[PDB]
């Protein structure tokens, strides 16, 4: 029934979701198309999904779709974490950006989020104020924590005064460093107040990206060369998992140091199945369906043992994200392909019949590579070999 | 019994052999060590082997080893193609090379070859005058065809006079181009006389090397990108086989144009299982145990259907060949590892029990990768993708 | 009008032609589509075209199209050089190539070429036996000159016997080196006989390609750096023209040395307007519409002053030639784009109204870049700067 009951409870697995099927978000998916996705995710035991803005129709249409499916079937159950997108002044225009001022359009985006939580209170269990909106590298739109605090407080006040349910949880979904787990430049009074104001912290961590941008944890190191190729991948991927755990834990340590006790949940993490830039064959050798599956399963095990939700990125490949370059890793974060093929990670579920009778865009849910593990393994590369310096410890 | 009976007869499979186990040929293998190898090869249906010089003790010791095994077991059968190494003047010294004069040491090398054919006429069926000794790129030692002709004619004269068996076959083992199948620069009078003088032509062809030095045949081309990874390798490797066939056939065409009918046999070809230079991960993606197996089997099928012997390169990895770089492809041409592990190509024979009871240096004959095909496939890379131009044919 | 009247006569400008509009030749253009092209070329003063094979329907359909247009308009005039494609044994199969034997399919290709010259003797003025079929780098299909000679002689015998007009000219269209103007490896008896058997020599020369493969002529050298950009391009492009002239003249010198007098015509040369490989921004800086125009005009001036035809490559961009890579230079040799836009070279003619009322695939003949020379010039790069050594002459 409530966010407190759902989050951290492995009977309600979370996922990040977008239902766009073409190279532009101008092509909005229809309610019928979104219902296809909902049925597929529901069959997999996904019970809560996450969304990014309320400016385009997409989020509103997902709620309509879920409502229709709940009317068709009284046992159908899907919940939503609704994202209200937050911008700095002049974001997405040709005018000079100001990261110390807010977009005049944040107010109406918060208003539209509120309206949706009110029309669909049986589905909407969380509002997230911003998506990576405080991280200092989000050059196109980032804001100061004072702006997120402002809107989180606005939402907490609407709950106090009775315009929103007292059980509706408010958060902001952001990088670990924005929540205080990294550079101490972020450790400002406004962040402390924000950590007080939210009901929980939605934290993002991305080892896959750091296989390029901070690669110290990524490789085959020393004696590992003498191990089996299978074992080398297992060990390397385990380091990737532990790296994420460290970043999450760093946020927990920060909040403990402020004398604040709040739940932490993973709002975003993922590992793409293909890259023609930094993360694939021409760079760090991270991206393929096998390593994606390993990462997904490690993240599930960790989060279910720690009682954290993980809104894993992402349900379906979304080819609008790097529109002019289809091989870009942004287009390959799905557990399924755009056409509804199940990647290695979900082959086991296809075999058990979990998606029987279900369709995406006319296609049945088929295994990628025709379920041929050997054909996948030929395409998989090993992580790069590195040498380790021994410290005199 | 005779070379004419053995060559081109698939009941007598050929191989190129060296028994050195260390990074220098100064460490001669013992007779006991060589017997280990002979037993292994014999178990595999190898019945004739090839050797490169008679200067070091190695070839003489192999003959001693085979003799001991034939005394122990009346059904043991192994034959030898003995290589007499030919040099140009000042080869392997610090004096100026002269490729139009011969080394003074050739004479005694030919004498030693003759002495061995005489002491072991039941084993030695062929003498080869030179190994790639005419090919113009063998900068360290190459000679003109007049010098090979000279020694071939010397050996044919010893046969005529009765000092050697009339059934002993004489050849020279050389690159396809040296035998007239390539640049017409080679098409000189002395080569025509050499082709007349030999009993047969021992021809080398190396697609693996040409994956770097002449790569037009090597890759995944056009529409092939849409095929399965398994199929892509099969197609690419088939082009490699066909390339070798074309080079061998080019020699057959050249001798036919001279009005000469001689048998042709493959004296050398091979595909290494590892390379840290041009042929592996840092270059053409040719070298691994899977592609080696594909090449070996294709060469066996082709040669057995064409009634050619193939002295396939090579039985065992020999780590002295690129002594200062163990990852060099020269050290990885074996069907077995230096420690006696059977590479992918022979896994099937290990499972049938062909090598049971047999040992190399104390080790039983084990499968590489623990016989785990998946582990191998992770290490295998695909050939590079290439541009296909369509001609208006 | 006879081949003798047409070739070398600037009242009958020549061009290489294909009418394919899609990325595969499986999509044959219709007779209606081909008529569109013929009208466009005719408006430009093109009076003879060249074709590459008579296996696919394309060449036959061009003849049908020209015939229809001659029936519609008694002043319409278009002639054809018909290419009979010649292959070596196993070309375009997965079997081993043999460049010393011929394809079993050559005979019927020659038969189909003779049938077309017979059904359309008012249009077909030349048969060309082969297209680059002797050049030793055409690895996929090349043949020995004996094979071309065989079929040229066959055709000359059909003319003698009266099955073909005595005024029909026979040739082979090939690289300057194949005709004896380069490596003397080509200087064999069968070539001399071929030079005697043909009515003329159709010679190909490609400076554009040599800006990568033999770049000694290509660049901005020494003092030229101080010159205007406009002038640096003019000087460099003049060297490209003179390079082609030298290659053509080298063929003329070779036939003179044999005491043979035959006309020489340029069967193929061209300069692509775009390249994403060796010839554009990522390599030699050759390819753009400005340098193409300069080359085209230089080749026209040279050929018209020397009384040579130039079957310039090519009328329209043909995107099937490098099907899997649309930025490949093979797809950009047109004077027009696939959509019927006139590249820089023909802007002047669009302005004079030469193509008024004419259409390709529904589109009028428009200028590329909207006829904005400045917009073109921004995209054009200068040739690379090179080291000039002064000799002591
Ligand atoms: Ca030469």
């Amino acid at each position: 029934v409530t966010a407190k009951d759902i989050l951290g409870n492995s009977k309600y697995l979370a996922i990040s979701y977008g239902g766009y099927r073409k190279k532009s978000r101008d092509f909005q998916p229809s309610i019928e198309e979104l219902k296809e996705d909902m049925k597929i995710l529901h069959a997999m035991n996904i019970r809560i999904l996450r969304t990014y803005n309320v400016r385009l129709a997409h989020t509103s249409n997902i709620l309509k779709a879920i409502r229709e499916l709940k009317n068709e079937d009284a046992n159908f159950e899907m919940y939503m974490m609704v994202g209200a997108w937050i911008d700095c002044k002049n974001a997405w225009t040709d005018q000079p950006l100001n990261h110390h001022e807010e977009s005049e359009n944040n107010a109406s985006e918060i208003d539209r989020a509120v309206a949706l939580a009110q029309e669909f209170p049986d589905i909407v269990k969380v509002i997230a104020v911003g998506n990576e909106a405080m991280v200092k590298w989000a050059a196109s739109y980032f804001v100061q924590p004072a702006v997120i605090l402002k809107w989180v407080n606005h939402l907490q006040a609407l709950k106090k005064k009775g315009d929103l349910s007292k059980d509706l949880w408010i958060t902001s979904s952001d990088n670990f460093a924005s929540w205080g787990g990294g550079d101490p430049q972020y450790h400002v009074e406004d962040l402390t107040k924000l950590i007080e104001a939210v009901d929980y912290l939605s934290v993002h961590t991305y080892p896959m990206h750091d296989t390029h941008y901070n690669p110290i944890f990524w490789g085959v190191f020393g004696d590992e060369t003498e191990l089996s190729s299978l074992k080398r991948i297992d060990i390397a991927m385990n380091r990737a998992k532990t790296y994420a755990v460290s970043q999450s834990d760093s946020v927990a340590s920060y909040i403990k140091s402020l004398g604040i006790n709040k739940p932490i949940h993973i709002g975003e993490t993922g590992w793409a199945s293909f890259s023609n830039g930094y993360y694939g064959a021409k760079g760090s050798k991270a991206t393929d369906e096998y390593k994606e599956a390993i990462f997904y399963n490690h993240i599930r095990e960790w989060t279910n043992e720690a009682n954290m939700s993980c809104f894993y990125f992402e349900a379906f490949d979304e080819p609008w994200k790097d529109a002019h370059n289809s091989g870009g890793s942004e287009n390959h974060f799905g557990l399924f392909t755009v056409d509804g093929k199940a990647k290695y990670v979900l082959w086991d579920l296809v075999d058990k019949g979990v998606f029987e009778g279900l369709t995406r865009g006319g296609n049945p849910i088929t295994k990628t590579y025709n379920g041929n593990k050997e054909a996948l393994f030929l395409e998989v590369e090993l992580p790069p070999v590195k040498k380790e310096i021994t410290k005199n410890h």
